[PDB]
């Protein structure tokens, strides 16, 4: 048990009350509490700015100058925002406190003590037993009861074998590696307790009120806790979704794990096309694409679909937000779809703090409270380790029940198949904390420190652009509005001089209206996306706002290789961006070191630093390409290349027309199984069917997918690989990746169905 | 660093060589060296029988009597067991000890340090020297660069979000949680991290490595490592071995996730019907169910594989070892299975120990050194989390590959469509460590550790048993063979009276004999399958060797509850037999407490006390039917049930012929997809295509598989759910569990496909 | 919670013995449990015919001596008068204890550790559970009920007036006389 | 790792910045970092004249006074002519650092920490690393990998005879010769 106790300095004059507190603190340590001694209102308010967890605050209080009641309200305010149910002890004086008593007092002061009128020890015994009711309700239900039950729980003549670690300790190798990892982890590692516990395969338990509350929280009718990850996830979704015998809906920016579900039930494919701009950035699916009537021309229209005309899609997904945070208007978008199918599905991965900021207002799917089953049924996926706080695998299906819904029989029997039969609870653990994090008015604290730190990055490097650029020297600069205005004035600012307030949590700051220039989707319809604040593009020079290369630039390549011997890795990289992860457990001020390290690079790159200084396992492990060279020389060469080849366009030819998809997923899956596929060569793509998917980074969205055909010798698909595999030749030690590939010798081989 | 010094007892007289061992000891702390100090070689045998981790051993010794060079052999041995590669160094006389110098003195010894006759320091310097060394190759290659990596890496600007464990420290329930697992389990926590470790779904980098280290350790071709536990293994298997164009041979002793391959990959199946014994128990598949015309026929008669005859299977899975511990002689079972299908599928999820003890020989998947191509492809699966040491998910799969093989860019298709693309490291790691435990003499020491304590618990069991019987009173008996004999004389022993050494060490005492009365697997051929000593069934009195019912009995559903009131929780439970699961994390002398408790049931049984007394939970939550009840009254009111409703016959009438298949478990699965399920009373349930499995405790085992009919009116396994309900109206709090049921106001419901 | 150690004497001879008990009991002392140790039976038996209340007891046992088995005996015998369901430990030779195994080892051992053959740690932790299990059942119904819901009890707003003795402490007198009585005896009011 | 701390004169009056200072001072011992705590500019100009070897200056700044300005810009100068590549942490605040953001401070300064929005384990935290950092890239070449090569090198079996210097303690006079010079001379030899 931790007390903070804060005396008001418009008391110190008064020693007898220090005296008092002094003798408070005393019965408290005799009790084993921990009391941290504060001596302002301002040092009270930066230990409650810091992750110190205390029990209970204390505080004197004068009650006569308007600043000491602003200070109180400043505190108790603070403390409530991510120690929300932490009990509060005024230390005050009876008359003044029972004067001043309202419900604005009540909302502020839980409990009172008359500290010069009373025994410290009873306001002690007081502190102690509130401080053990605040303990006893703040663990959420799964880690609490799995963490009661694992101090009586007999480990010995059931799985798993370790015995709660014993098994490990018992050669050197597995006792370090027991120690390194601790105890608690292998503890609380049992097997299916039930009566005790519960079962997460049957949702039943402290399992299902972990659920119930991560539905709650969540705004969800119903939510499943996951340990496969959204792959799981959506795997289970799809699922119980849709058969061979049915036509689905499907956003071309999809995940592998959409594909798995595509061959794992046979279901028939149509596929939603989203834009793009100039950096080779996905944007959204315009309206368009979502209208019944282009939706139902596709089906008619597809190889895979046509003889099922008219027939009613089961299922249709959508990513949002994007990987580099384009936020769809869900609202709007759901509108479109449920027009076409009754269960829609908003695969938000890298989304799952969004409804608790108001800043993405609209923007998510599950708005507001759930409760009104008049409507289609929407399913919203979280990797809850993404960015939310929670170990790799932890992961949730919330759904939203209306038109088309499933019932828990029913879909319990995809959840299963797609389960294990011996989970780890220490994933579930952290899966239900995930959720406590969120709830109440801590939620709301931990999203607008993410969209704070963003923004603080975000503007540094807009007044650092706007200074080089300003002493004829180039510099990165944010993917982000550039002029922005706020709604009650009407006042407009550039980016760098807006008021930062208005950038956090105005959101219009980031829709992305039609005739700005800077987001590059053309012809978008307003009001249908935003830009997430935490997904912090920077953009070096070198393209044009009319989407052509200028007559110099700096490419990405070379500052993400940068970057790396430094450690930071950087999310995406494309030609000229690169994209930064602002997450609840990034800490305050640490943005300033990608500064630092853009400004090293900018000073190394002018003068013309030999890469045998700057980049040395480069030089020496390709001695011949890159000796005698400085950065500069390498930016320049590689700029020349780009010039030359123009991969943003041959970028764009090969997502414009979707391949022509001969087979399903699932066939062309079959045909591995049936061992009739072969590695083919680059030249020889052409007319050939991929047996597995193609993602290019960039975009980094599926080329083909599997059962696609590549196409004729005129193929763009077949000549982005081209591009890719020649900048890999011309460059090595910046190879790109692409999913679905083997390379041999330098050369790009693909798998297909074979002649 | 940790010295264990043992000093000679046969020097003890020399006081200088005790002076000489402490001025070691001395310059070993001075290099932060903690020494432990032995004054006999029984001490440090005691020492090196405990989890004591130690980086160098040294001893003293006289080099005269026969007893002291015994004592070396003896613990140097034992070092050697489970902490193999740890440096001896010998304090020794120059004269004498190279006088010995031979390869029997060289394996014992790793270094010379005259220690009469040198310098302390030089001493200290050379054993820190070795213990670094030995520190370097302790870890397993994954497990150390996850740790190596973790010092060094940016838990920035990527994904999982909480940055190694920082997020949850911002709110006081995220801190405690944090802190309860403690850092390392989030530092672990990366994501990919493609140039510094590979990646688990590529199987590059640290955890190729790991794959090939855990092929080696279990004699694959080649290993891979699985997240999602066997479920996730076997989903993976089966995805790469069948389409629905497939005939498939499939263990009706299944798993779940054997009938989800056969509901994923849309499959043609056919059962082989594994025997059974008067308890209740699951005995092997006979040699005559693998018979390639057996099976060809099966086939042949099969309403979902009739079109299909005289297509060879794709696929073939045999569960092995079974849950109760009957282990198949798979070198004799692989020789009639590969005659009619190139790939067989052993799934030893409970049984991934078996090659590192020689009582298994001959009775699993991977015999003896891989490399042999010629024969069929095999894969054995593991959860290696069930009696390995690993955290639940972890699992391998485990490939020899032969006829048929799969080669890798066509397996990990297969691998990464059941994988998720964000794998909890912590899981890998401690497969990676589970390896580690296995290799070498510490395979062989673990093993033969849970093999004695099984036998110590067997042996107890078997001489109470004799003695009460001898008493004319009752007891509980283990389920193991009666009479046993020493292969090197001819000299026979009851069970309770053969040398440890033999029953521990003698596979011949495990093995199911035709005719022997206490398998009760009646024609069960020679050579066919044994007992795991480690899975130990206790018997209650009540079933006769000729199967019928005696005239009294204990129910084990009894015993198994008064184990509960105790916290011990046997894995299974049937009529008689209770089943305890032994492991490499269980200590030694823990049966003991198994004994305590059976002994104390026993007492208060003969004695009838008041279920108020011993059941006071039960009494508590159905007064009007435990009212004024002693234990006995129970006990004979179950048995009596027992008598008049031979619940026995049931089961083996319910698992005699084969319930008819009407539709594949795929289509049955797309009946729930399509809304074409209802949920079915058990009187209507006759004709009925069931839409999930039915698995009843006991056997254990599917009953039904989805897609097959509950048959006509008279129907067995219809029967077999009206009796498991009668028991549950008559026994309220002893309630059977079974699978793809679900229960309203006491009824038992199946959701079946729609008329 | 307190263990007393009997170490026979018929095993002194066997230092190694000595050394691994002395392991245990430092396990023990690790874990918050107090030690009682004893170099002979006759100086349990002295121990266990005082008011000694023990939470287990633990002894070792060569098992070759007709008069070390009557030591035995009579030492469980002792400490099962007044302390009936304390829980016992042999720390014992593998060996020996399992060759003797019958319902008379039985009735005097609880729990087995092969003393030269576990890690201190192991059985020093099966101790502890065995002890916690012991003190659960030690108390009889009433007296246990009202200590466990003191622990728990408002006070407030209930009477007697005294409200946990609170009220007494309120003048010197009965300040002196609730210090005096102590707080149990008005908290279980 | 050596940290030299900074406090400004110019916030003294603000007794909170020291509180939040001394707590970030705790933290780094606790990583076991040996923290220099000055508290003036002046104070810490003389010992970045003296040859003290720092891996860390950080410094408190109220950003007002033009006075503070220069302290600032020369202190950080003269920790540069000699420590060149030592990072500087501003324990700052968000508002005035953020409304002074320009290639100027960016010289001055590589960390910024809001020294009363933030937790002192995380701060602590990114010196730790910023320091390992510079010590990493702190010595040349050669002596580097003659340091590095030392601790894993086997000396015997080649020349010199001398093995890294026990040769010469098998005498006394040897010994003293040896013990006077020290051993690393002898292990890089
Ligand atoms: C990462 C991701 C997934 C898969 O989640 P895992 O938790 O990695 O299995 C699914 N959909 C999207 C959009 C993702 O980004
Ligand atoms: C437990 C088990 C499985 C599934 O393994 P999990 O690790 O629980 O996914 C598969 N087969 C058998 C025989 C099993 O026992």
């Amino acid at each position: 048990m931790k007390v903070l106790i804060v005396e008001s300095e418009f008391l110190h004059q008064d020693t007898w009350v220090g005296n008092a507190v002094e003798r408070l603190a005393d019965a408290l340590s005799q009790q084993n509490v921990t009391v941290i001694k504060s001596t302002s209102f301002d040092d009270g308010f930066a230990i409650l700015s810091s992750n110190e967890a205390i029990d209970c605050l204390m505080f004197s209080y004068q009650m006569e100058h308007p600043d000491e009641h602003q200070n109180v309200r400043q505190l108790i305010g603070k403390l409530h925002e991510r120690q929300q149910n932490v009990p509060v002890f005024l230390l005050g004086d009876r008359e003044k406190a029972l004067a001043a008593m309202d419900r604005d007092l009540l909302e502020l002061v839980d409990e009172f003590a008359w500290i010069l009128e009373d025994t410290a020890d009873f306001i002690a015994g007081r502190a102690v037993a509130a401080m053990t009711r605040y303990r006893q309700q703040l663990l959420p239900p799964l880690f609490s009861a799995l963490m009661k039950y694992s101090d009586i729980h007999e480990y010995s003549w059931a799985a798993p074998g370790h015995q709660g670690g014993v098994g490990f300790t018992k050669t050197p190798a597995g006792r370090f590696y027991h120690d390194y990892y601790g105890e608690n982890l292998f503890r609380t590692d049992m097997g299916i307790e039930r009566t005790s516990l519960g079962s997460l395969l049957d949702h039943t338990g402290a399992f299902g009120e972990s659920e119930k509350y991560a539905a709650r929280v969540f705004g969800a009718d119903r939510s499943w806790s996951v340990v496969v990850g959204t792959s799981g996830s959506n795997r289970t979704i799809m699922q119980a979704c849709m058969t061979d015998n049915d036509v689905v809906v499907v956003d071309r920016n999809c995940h592998k794990s959409i594909e798995q579900g595509l061959m794992l039930t046979g279901a028939k494919p149509v596929y939603m096309v989203p834009s793009r701009n100039r950096y080779g950035i996905i944007g959204p699916i315009y309206p368009q694409e979502m209208q019944p009537e282009t939706l139902q021309k596709k089906i008619s229209e597809s190889p895979l679909t046509k003889d099922k005309a008219g027939q009613k899609p089961s299922y249709c997904v959508v990513t949002n937000c994007t990987y580099d945070g384009v936020c769809y208007n869900a609202k709007e978008a759901q509108d479109l779809l449920e027009k076409t199918s009754d269960r829609l599905h908003f695969d938000e991965a890298w989304y799952g703090y969004a409804r608790f900021n108001p800043i993405y207002a609209d923007h998510y799917a599950m708005r507001g409270e759930p409760g009104d089953h008049n409507g289609p049924t929407v399913f919203a996926t979280h990797s809850t380790h993404k960015l939310l706080n929670a170990l790799s695998q932890a992961s949730y299906i919330h759904v939203r029940e209306g038109r088309g819904a499933i019932n828990f029989s029913r879909f319990n029997q995809a959840y299963m198949m797609h389960a294990t039969t011996s989970p780890l609870y220490a994933i579930c653990a952290s899966n239900d904390v995930a959720v406590s994090m969120m709830d109440g008015n801590s939620g709301l604290s931990l999203t607008q420190e993410v969209i704070d730190e963003a923004v603080d990055f975000r503007q540094a490097m807009a007044r650092l652009y706007k200074e080089f650029t300003a002493d004829g020297s180039w510099f990165f600069k944010p993917w982000n509005k550039e002029v922005v205005t706020d709604p009650q004035t009407g006042k407009t600012y550039d980016f760098a001089d807006a008021p930062t307030k208005l950038l956090t949590t105005v959101q219009d700051c980031w829709v992305m209206h039609p005739g700005e220039s800077w987001h590059g989707f053309k012809d978008i319809p307003d009001n249908w996306s935003m830009l997430d604040p935490i997904k912090v593009s920077i953009l070096a020079p070198g393209m044009g706002e009319d989407g052509e290369l200028e007559e110099t630039g700096v490419p990405a390549a070379l500052v993400t290789a940068w970057l790396g011997r430094h450690g930071i890795v950087p999310t995406r990289t494309t030609d000229f961006q690169i994209m930064f992860l602002f997450s609840m457990g990034v800490t305050r001020g640490k943005w300033g070191t990608l500064v630092n390290t853009l400004c090293s690079f900018k000073r190394h790159y002018d003068a013309n630093t030999p890469l045998a200084q700057v980049m040395p396992e480069l030089v020496e492990q390709y001695p011949d390409t890159y000796a005698n060279m400085g950065i500069h020389d390498l930016g320049d060469t590689m700029f020349a290349w780009l010039k030359e080849n123009n991969p943003g366009a041959r970028l764009n030819e090969a997502y414009s027309g979707l391949p022509v998809a001969e087979v399903t997923p699932r066939e062309a899956y079959n045909a591995i199984v049936d061992n009739n596929v072969e590695l083919v060569s680059i030249e020889n793509l052409p007319g050939r069917i991929a047996a597995n998917s193609v993602i290019p980074y960039p975009p980094g969205i599926p080329m083909l997918l599997s059962g696609e055909n590549f196409g004729d010798k005129n193929s763009p698909q077949v000549s982005y690989l081209r591009s890719l595999q020649s900048w890999d030749h011309h460059f090595p030690g910046f190879e790109h990746e692409t999913e679905g590939t083997e390379i041999i010798d330098g050369i790009y081989h693909v798998m297909c169905v074979k002649a």
